[PDB]
């Protein structure tokens, strides 16, 4: 695994993207880790921001599948068309897989400028694969042509401009992590879905239905960058923020994640800022535990300048990765589970700490799910 450790590179807020290869001879690409899709798939012709593209007449595997795409994201869309060739991974296990593949000819607001990525690996479940879930995914097409265990693990980091990672495909690494592992159901096999059972800020529960929490769903995903609540639960989590850093005033454009907030280099007043703490449904009877974020994932760095990365949803509870930052997420697809430690890259504050900690008593967790 040791191989594996540090593969991942990007930009803050505009994904992580792992090194892989297609075709033959291999044409080498980046392409961003997405836990929030489906569907691999790669610039294939010739677009502004794309610094090179998959080209299809130079791989003699290259299959045609005859069959067009689209998948519609929440922020951008790509169509074009279905084939499969050859996959490798150059920091990742020593195998090469035959995958669906799909050609994007056409797309708008996908691509990022600058962003050095030209596809994506949607690494959730085939239920939410585009054109439908007869596409398996590029995982489930791993697992079943390789010896490669049936999990994968994210490390992703923050600052410390650019971000790096680890993809461990096929395990855990545990020197990227320190303490325990908590497990979270995954509660069905389309997105990474969880369910949040109970949250607090600054130690103070938000004291709603716990239902709001997972109002549609709640899923773990590194190919969206902010927090993102639903409505109900994001008006009371901005709230209690705006009441915490009180002593400061903020353009409330600022908590709509339009405009930065500056302050002098090395003067950022953290203390002011709470914690959230979002507790999962552990593994047995009336037990979950928590995950502590700290203001230093939620004010995405862009004097010292931030974007608010809380904000709203109408699709349900959206981890993104200024959740997964810092900690060492396991997605256990062979146990359906979801682990979380504090990564070996944690988020240092002076004064307080991101925590995984447990157990603790919840009555009536299942209430918390959505139907
Ligand atoms: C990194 C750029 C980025 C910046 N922001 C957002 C962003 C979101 C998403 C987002 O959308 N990510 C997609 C994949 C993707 C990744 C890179 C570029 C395009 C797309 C993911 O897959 C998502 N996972 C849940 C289900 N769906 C819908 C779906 C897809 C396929 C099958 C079923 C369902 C997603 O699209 C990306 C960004 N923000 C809104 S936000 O975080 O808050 C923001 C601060 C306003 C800005």
């Amino acid at each position: 695994f040791v191989e594996m450790v540090d593969n991942l590179r990007g930009k803050s807020g505009q994904g992580y993207y792992v090194e892989m290869t297609v075709g033959s001879p291999p044409q080498t690409l980046n392409i961003l880790v997405d836990t929030g899709s489906s569907n691999f798939a790669v610039g294939a012709a010739p677009h502004p921001f794309l610094h090179r593209y998959y080209q299809r007449q130079l791989s003699s595997t290259y299959r045609d599948l005859r069959k067009g795409v689209y998948v519609p994201y929440t922020q951008g869309k790509w169509e074009g068309e279905l084939g499969t060739d050859l996959v490798s991974i150059p920091h990742g296990p020593n195998v090469t897989v035959r995958a669906n593949i799909a050609a994007i000819t056409e797309s708008d607001k996908f691509f990022i400028n600058g962003s050095n990525w030209e596809g994506i690996l949607g690494l959730a479940y085939a239920e939410i694969a585009r054109p439908d879930d007869s596409l398996e995914p590029f995982f489930d097409s791993l697992v079943k042509q390789t010896h490669v265990p049936n999990l994968f693990s994210l490390q992703l980091c923050g600052a410390g401009a650019s971000v790096g990672g680890s993809m461990i495909i096929g395990g855990i690494d545990h020197s990227l992590y320190t303490g325990s592992l908590w497990y979270t159901p995954i509660r069905r096999e389309w997105y990474y879905e969880v369910i949040i059972v109970r949250v607090e800020i600054n130690g103070q529960d938000l004291k709603m239905d716990c239902k709001e929490y997972n109002y549609d769903k709640s899923i773990v995903d590194s190919g969206t960058t902010n927090l993102r609540l639903p409505k109900k639960v994001f008006e009371a989590a901005v709230k209690s923020i705006k009441a915490a850093s009180s002593t400061e005033k903020f353009p409330d454009g600022f908590w709509l994640g339009e405009q930065l907030v500056c302050w002098q280099a090395g003067t950022t007043p953290w203390n002011i800022f709470p914690v959230i703490s979002l507790y999962l449904m552990g593994e047995v009877t009336n037990q979950s535990f928590r995950i502590t974020i700290l203001p230093q994932q939620y004010l995405r760095p862009v004097d010292d300048c931030y974007k608010f990365a809380i904000s709203q949803s109408s699709t349900g509870t959206v981890m993104g990765a200024v959740i997964m930052e810092g900690f060492y997420v396991v997605f256990d697809r062979a146990r359906k589970r979801i682990g979380f430690a504090v990564s070996a890259c944690h988020v240092h504050d002076e004064f307080r700490t991101a925590a995984v900690e447990g157990p603790f008593v919840t009555l009536d967790m299942e209430d918390c799910g959505y139907n």
